[PDB]
């Protein structure tokens, strides 16, 4: 639900990844 501060090679904040995160891992802070 929370977008990351910046995009990396390992973790590109894509729409599908955020969609999966709505049930796999909500409450994940986007601060790096």
């Amino acid at each position: 639900v929370q977008t990351q501060d910046f995009k990396t090679a390992v973790q590109p904040d894509t729409n599908t990844a955020q969609l999966i995160k709505t049930y796999s891992n909500p409450k994940q802070r986007g601060d790096k």
